[PDB]
């Protein structure tokens, strides 16, 4: 699996996951799978970065924590928005509105509803992405054309074909499940 990783992933991906699970004291050679879901979740969050006019999406994942609080502080004092309580993924200048961006293995709705709970914020907009192409959005704004978010999906089943392929898929969609129970 970690082999895997490093080819199907850009350096910079698998370099800023790599951080992501220090930070935590996590192990990417023992916890292989949640290096695989960090990865995949970053890449989702650069391509929907990109899906925009350039300068519409601000950053917030991906980097050292203390900065992207820095940034979202920046953000809430300058445009009057809430400061949200859990760390989002995305700011839309376009939308005035952060964005969490989730990628399950599991149920759309299911994960939609574990978010929304927990962030328990009325601005924050949520997107939620699975591997077999559904997608739920806050309101139904899914915020990007229908081109940008089939590229998203595409490339989702491709990581699933790829994995099944080697026959880390089951062992993959198993550690998601295990981790919520
Ligand atoms: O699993 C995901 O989709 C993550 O986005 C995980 C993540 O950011 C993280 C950060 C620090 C430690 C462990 C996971
Ligand atoms: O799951 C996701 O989509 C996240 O975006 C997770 C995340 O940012 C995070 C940050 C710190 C600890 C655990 C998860
Ligand atoms: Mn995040
Ligand atoms: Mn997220």
């Amino acid at each position: 699996m970690e082999d895997f990783v490093r080819q199907c992933f850009n350096p910079m991906i698998v370099e800023l996951a790599e951080k992501a699970m220090k930070e935590y004291g996590e192990d990417p050679k023992i916890e292989t799978n949640k290096f695989a879901a960090i990865c995949t979740h970053l890449e989702v969050c650069f391509m929907y970065s990109d899906g925009g006019s350039k300068h519409r999406f601000e950053i917030i994942e991906g980097r050292d924590r203390t900065m992207a609080w820095t940034v979202v502080n920046s953000i809430c004092n300058t445009t009057g928005v809430e400061k949200p309580k859990f760390l989002p993924d995305l700011y839309d200048y376009k939308e005035n509105r952060f964005i969490e961006i989730g990628v399950t293995r599991r149920e759309v709705h299911t994960y939609y509803l574990e978010k929304a709970n927990k962030i328990k914020s009325e601005e924050t907009h949520i997107h939620i992405f699975s591997f077999t192409g559904e997608e739920m959005a806050t309101k139904a704004d899914y915020t990007l054309d229908e081109e940008s978010r089939a590229r998203i999906k595409t490339r989702l089943f491709t990581i699933r074909q790829e994995m099944a392929s080697r026959g880390l898929w089951d062992s993959f969609r198993q550690s998601e499940r295990a981790a919520a129970e």
